[PDB]
């Protein structure tokens, strides 16, 4: 029998979508700050108008408020900016020793992530950091 499909330039896209998200302090990108790279992302083929995401990243620091709201970016810049029945599923490691279970709930449940864009103070500080950088060439 034949090899399965494999969607590696959807990943390099999906990537790329995510490379330039600001984090939640800094005001350099996922990729300078070290946060993700081509390894971090895969995708799959659930049907030919139906596909899975899969990220798994390491925060800028292993704390709820920072590690949360990372992953909430990853979510939130490809589930409005894919095309089409994209399903994201986002996962993390870091913390204390537990921490790390509920920042996963905390950045995949969908409860969870749309409670996050409810909240106007973590929804204002998503929007700024999952809009990306220009130039900012000032030092």
């Amino acid at each position: 029998m034949r090899q399965p499909r494999i969607m590696e330039e959807k990943a390099l896209e999906v990537y790329d979508l995510i490379r330039t998200i600001r984090d939640p302090e800094k005001p350099n990108t996922l990729e300078e700050l070290e946060v993700v790279s081509e390894s971090c992302v895969e995708v799959q083929e659930i049907n030919e108008e139906e596909y899975l995401v899969i990220i798994r990243f390491t925060p800028t620091v292993p704390h709820c408020s920072l590690a949360t709201l990372i992953g909430l970016c990853l979510r939130v810049k490809l589930q409005r900016c894919l095309p089409f029945k994209h399903k994201l599923e986002i996962y993390i490691s870091e913390g204390t020793h537990s921490t790390e279970e509920d920042i996963n709930k905390q950045i995949n449940d969908k409860e969870r992530v749309a409670a996050a864009m409810e909240n106007p103070n973590l929804r204002e500080i998503v929007e700024q950091c999952v809009l990306e950088p220009d130039q900012l060439e000032h030092h």
